[PDB]
């Protein structure tokens, strides 16, 4: 493991590692600004790219044209591409009628989500050509929800819209749209109410909510809740823990890891339903947490976290 | 409402209401010591009555007779039988083969029964004229744990339920059980922990709603499924001073779709079962909530008490 400090006052809204360096999208900052973190050197150095906040990013490698593309995502809907190789070749796709709330690589393509529940499909192809258009456009909810995330087991692919989880596939329409305020009955009432913030697609579908401490596990075939992990519950077994969690992340298979906004990490064997480790105080509040492939067979886990005047830290350990 | 201070250093095991007036099992003492307040002049006697600590009480009245007798329950299974009337009127029911976890007085259409529930599993019933008899023998006893699991509750909505371990069981007229279901089963949605603990009390109304021990989670079971329909988590509810164990203690159901929880840091939920929202909130009511009742003269009968020292309360008032 190595905690790799960067510059006191700098906010990590998003981040994607690069095939080692991340890119970041600032959020102590109204304007769109991308910071470049070298992991080896500690080397960190940042550019104002856009007019509003970076919200998402999204690294598009394109193989036959021996290309890659970092696309950032704004609170305005603008889809800034940049290349990553020359940073004077870049462009805008179409603008999103709201915030850029979602970007995820799937042929491949690039899924957009918004703040007004939309889903913008590109092609690779296309994310490559000045004001590119999508192939179709999803309207999954409405302005009072927004598009937060999406996954896959690792075709078919998961996404959060409001209290809603939808599923789509090569043909782009909605198959599975299952209500989730319906966990109500055996979760606490204002968890239940809150928009997914994010989603982990193994045996099961395990989903976190907005100010909750509490992760839903949902049945991909009855379409039902099947399961609660509450994370006050497994701190606690030093009581003032809100336990909220704010970032999910399936480890092979099994495995998954929880990170409070509290600063801690807890891991769950999902076999034994049983907690394996528990990482206290990790930091003050635990941000991100997501694999990334940094090389050949170079795979790694990256843990975005901050402290408190804020001191944001990225940690890496190799993914066993 | 009113606050009802007893003596100094009393600790109450169990009550039953009866001017309005409360009999008590007194827990500050390895044997058997009744207590009697009057809930208008708040006098307090007491007397050492049996060997052992008095665990349970319940009043069998028998209005064809025209007498009342106070049961009282102790840790050496005793069932000592005093006249409300007469004190100096009193004998036991034959004993039972562990401590006396549990009495209670239901009907059957129309027959009256004394149920006793043990610390090694078992159920004895007593028809309320064999109650008035020295040394009478029970018309059955049911098995339906070991020394293990102590059968620590009884209620109704004619139909009993009862808690024995983790499992909660049904019966009807015939004194058989009918329904018996594991609860250890809710682990899939509440904290495993708390699923594995021994049911301390149940209360019936449309569901059943079954607290555990050293658990702040309030299952919900179907009657008719035999499943988990619902979970009320006190430590989330007491949370939207965030330390609260939220610790269930006490569950009294009042009238028509109303949950009280009395907890072990001594708040008092209440909870429309309609509309599963929460009423009222009386944080810090007491230190900690021991026993909630209904009497009818109607009232809620809450005891609590406050800590080398105690100090147990009594808190009546009008529903
Ligand atoms: O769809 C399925 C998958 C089910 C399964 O095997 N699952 C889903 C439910 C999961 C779950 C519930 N409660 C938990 C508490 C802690 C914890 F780590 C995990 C859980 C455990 C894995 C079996 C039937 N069918
Ligand atoms: O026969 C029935 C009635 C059941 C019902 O209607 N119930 C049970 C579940 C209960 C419940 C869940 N979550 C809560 C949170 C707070 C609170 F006060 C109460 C609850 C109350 C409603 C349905 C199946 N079986």
């Amino acid at each position: 493991s190595r905690r790799i400090l960067l510059p006191k006052n700098v906010i990590v809204e998003c981040m994607v590692a690069t095939h080692a360096s991340i890119w970041l999208g600032c959020g102590h900052t109204d304007r769109g600004q991308l910071s470049f973190l070298d992991l080896n050197t500690e080397g960190y150095t940042s550019e104002e790219v856009a007019d509003s906040r970076i919200l998402c990013l999204a690294l598009v490698h394109l193989p036959v044209e021996k290309e890659s593309w970092i696309v950032s995502g704004t609170q305005s809907g603008t889809l800034l591409v940049i290349n990553t190789e020359d940073g004077k070749k870049r462009h805008t796709l179409e603008k999103m009628t709201d915030s850029v709330t979602c970007l995820y690589c799937n042929k491949n393509f690039l899924l957009v989500g918004t703040a007004d529940g939309k889903l913008a499909i590109f092609e690779d192809k296309t994310v490559k050509l000045k004001g590119a258009a999508p192939l179709k456009i999803l309207n999954i909810g409405n302005v009072s929800t927004p598009l937060m995330c999406l996954s896959e087991s690792t075709n078919v692919m998961w996404g959060g819209c409001g209290t809603k989880i939808f599923s789509f596939s090569n043909d782009f329409t909605i198959q599975k749209l299952i209500e989730t305020r319906t966990s109500q009955l055996f979760s606490y009432a204002a968890f239940s109410d809150s928009n997914i913030i994010t989603v982990v697609v193994d045996t099961a579908l395990y989903i976190a909510k907005q100010n909750s401490p509490v992760v839903e596990v949902w049945d991909k075939k009855t379409e039902k809740l099947c399961g609660l992990i509450d994370c006050v519950h497994f701190l606690r077994e030093k009581m003032s823990y809100s336990g909220r969690v704010k970032t999910l992340c399936l480890q092979k298979n099994t495995a998954l890891w929880i990170g409070t906004g509290g600063g801690h990490i807890l891991l769950l064997d999902l076999s034994t339903r049983r907690l394996i480790r528990v990482i206290y105080n990790f930091c003050n509040s635990v941000r991100v947490m997501m694999t990334a492939q940094l090389g050949s067979l170079k795979n790694v886990m990256l843990v975005l976290g901050y402290n408190r005047e804020i001191q944001s830290c990225l940690t890496v350990w190799d993914i066993n």
